[PDB]
């Protein structure tokens, strides 16, 4: 059986020759994957694997568009041939399934889909036998973090030959020798386990579901479907940028009116704890107080900020918070924190409270509160809740039906459960959800719009302590790996970049300050962070003016430019949206290690229309160790027809507002 992408570039063969059933898939003709096994095994029923043949396909398209709540974009075009092959194999221990391949102009996707049939009632999957074989493997490049590791996804990317990438995390990249850029990934993961690519022979990488404690991958009752699996192709690394198929693959909304999902910016009572100028717990330095909070919100009102994230409210803290998942409450504030007076105060400044729930991996000490907690949070008007599951990989903590503990990963099939229910159950509440410590996004969500961000990637956080912090080429890797799967709550724009020392043997930022304003335009997330301490923004208000005007919530996203570990440059235009009118444009530029000079075409600006540009870019001299704060301010009329010359310093960067006029 054949499908093809609408423009006939990409080919999918779905095949019965082999011992299992199979695909590959060729671009422009050059196969790029080669035959791929697939099938399951059981725990105790027999496996789908061999003598399974081809009998029906059954062929159909769609062309059509939808338009998102909020996102990087509003309207969403899906174009794709669709083909469902049936495979069968005779009785005894015979049965029946499909698989259904969708072929877009960017990439494929294909998931099983198992019927009803006899003796097929509860089942539990030990092995999806799905590969991903790549063809020349041998002289392919990969930009991969290990997955099962102690760390989960919280690593910085490795470049290796493909053949070095023994067992990764998705979204999983790499490019062929030609040129053509591939990312592996999958979309919809619902009551499934995550799946780990496992490479076995050379540049066969199989599926590797994440498993229970008991060591089953997937418990199902009777027919089931599969998660998809996806593939993106490019012939540019920012094609794999610019591809919608991870979202379209998803099941249209499911929440109905989500106008009560605020897309904004936020500051947050937060890295003075990282930086160890606060603690969490309780005492003399502790960040959660009354006055405290009061104190950031008046900055927030003033400045324009939606929210105000508080860390450490809660008893439970106290000591080692890492091992305390036991004993958070999530109801019971700590007698510094006035709940009652600071939902006062968020009605008279206008700025929100946002909630604030760590498990440290106790994740049924969290359910058994989780109502009341929403409650609460839902009495005091509180819309956004960031929360946490803070463990080493493998170690969430569950009591089982017999009060018996359990380790679970983060992201087997449990804890996919786990976190949609926390999601769903908010949605009740009105309450949008910032996944801190997550399942990675497989674009759900388009299905529930509350889940609006996660980070599941190193962040700002780790260049407070990462010993080391992350590298200068981490944001121009994160854009073409993490940032493929959707939103990162990165927590952007740490302005001092000292305080443990310049250099570049110290924990910080390893960034200009140019740089640090490039993000939010480079990295997409319907809530930005600006992470400082309020007063290193008072201290810079000429750069703290980009933070201030840029929005969060796009009509259309465009990567321009870039390669894997170098580079990338994003222009997007605002949504309009209650302070923005929808006519700005804005762009976002960074490098890695090396200063860099990129040329752009002004051209994404709209057809006769006139802007000026507010350019932020690095200072003639600045470079990230010693000398990052040296910064240039610009405003220079221009239009569709001009061209930028972009210098980037060493981990530098460029924004740019394009403040329409007339
Ligand atoms: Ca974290
Ligand atoms: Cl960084
Ligand atoms: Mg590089």
């Amino acid at each position: 059986a054949t499908v093809q992408s609408p423009d006939g570039n990409i080919k999918i063969i779905i095949s019965d020759e082999q011992s299992t059933p199979s695909y590959s898939i060729s671009f422009k003709n050059k196969t790029v994957i080669n035959n791929s096994a697939l099938g399951f095994e059981f725990k105790q029923h027999a496996p789908f694997s061999n003598s399974f043949k081809i009998t029906k396909v059954q062929q159909q398209s769609t062309n059509t568009q939808w338009q998102q709540p909020w996102g990087e974009r509003q309207t969403v075009v899906d174009q794709h041939n669709e083909v469902t092959v049936t495979f069968a194999k005779p009785q005894p221990q015979g049965g029946t399934y499909s698989v259904r391949f969708k072929a877009f102009d960017s990439g494929v996707g294909f998931r099983y889909e198992v019927p009803k049939q006899a003796g097929l009632n509860n089942i539990e999957i030990t092995k999806e036998l799905t590969e991903f074989a790549v063809n020349n493997s041998h002289t392919a490049t990969a930009w991969w973090i290990p997955a099962r590791g102690w760390n989960k996804y919280e690593y910085v990317y490795n470049t290796t030959p493909l053949n070095d990438a023994a067992l990764v995390h998705t979204p999983f990249t790499f490019k062929n020798q030609d040129g053509v850029h591939i990312s592996i990934h999958e979309a919809a993961l619902v009551d499934y386990a995550a799946m780990v690519l496992n490479q076995r022979r050379p540049g066969v990488f199989q599926a590797d579901l994440t498993p229970w404690s008991s060591g089953v991958a997937v418990k199902k009752q009777g027919a089931f479907n599969t998660p998809w699996r996806t593939i993106q192709i490019g012939e540019k690394a920012v094609d794999l940028v610019n591809s919608d198929i991870i979202l379209n693959l998803n099941e249209p909304n499911k929440l109905g009116d989500v106008s009560w999902v605020k897309p904004g910016k936020y500051i947050g009572i937060w890295w003075g704890m990282h930086i160890n100028t606060h603690t969490w717990g309780s005492g003399d330095k502790h960040g959660a107080t009354t006055k405290n909070t009061k104190y950031y919100m008046d900055f927030a009102a003033k400045y324009g900020f939606d929210g105000v994230l508080v860390e450490g409210w809660n008893t439970g803290w106290d000591g080692d918070w890492f091992f305390n998942g036991d004993v958070f409450s999530f109801t019971q504030p700590y007698d510094d924190f006035d709940i009652a007076a600071l939902t006062k105060y968020s009605k008279q400044t206008g700025v929100q409270l946002i909630g604030h729930h760590e498990t440290s991996g106790n994740v049924s000490n969290y359910r058994k509160q989780m109502a009341d907690a929403f409650a609460l949070y839902e009495k005091s008007n509180v819309s956004q809740v960031k929360t946490g599951y803070v463990a080493d990989g493998g170690n969430i903590k569950r009591i089982d039906k017999n009060g018996i503990a359990r380790h679970e990963w983060h992201d087997g099939q449990f804890m996919v459960n786990e976190y949609l229910h926390n999601v769903k159950l908010a949605a009740k509440h009105k309450i949008s959800i910032n996944t801190h410590e997550p399942i990675k996004d497989t674009g759900l969500r388009r299905t529930y719009p509350n889940w609006i961000t996660r980070e599941g990637a190193r962040g700002q956080e780790f260049n407070a302590w990462g010993t080391p912090p992350n590298p200068p080429e981490h944001i121009s890797m994160l854009a073409f790996t993490r940032m493929l799967a959707g939103p990162m709550d990165f927590t952007p724009g740490i302005f001092d970049l000292s305080f443990n020392g310049l250099g570049a043997n110290t924990n910080r930022p390893q960034t200009t300050l140019a740089k640090q304003l490039a993000l939010y335009v480079v990295l997409y997330s319907p809530i930005q962070m600006a992470a400082d301490l309020p007063k290193n923004y008072l201290a810079k208000p000429d750069a703290f003016q980009f933070i201030q005007d840029v929005p969060t919530d796009w009509q259309q996203s465009i990567a321009l430019d870039g390669a894997v570990g170098d580079f990338i440059v994003f222009a997007r235009k605002e949504r309009k949206r209650d302070k923005y009118t929808g006519n700005d444009w804005y762009l976002g530029a960074v490098t890695d290690e090396q200063a860099r000079t990129i040329e752009i075409s002004l051209d994404f600006l709209d057809n006769g229309k006139q802007f000026e540009a507010h350019i932020y870019k690095d200072g003639k001299n600045a470079e990230w160790k010693n000398n990052p704060y040296d910064l240039t301010i610009e405003k220079r009329l221009v239009t569709a027809s001009d061209k930028l010359t972009l210098k980037l310093a060493t981990s530098g960067g460029t924004a740019i507002r394009f403040k329409a006029l007339l």
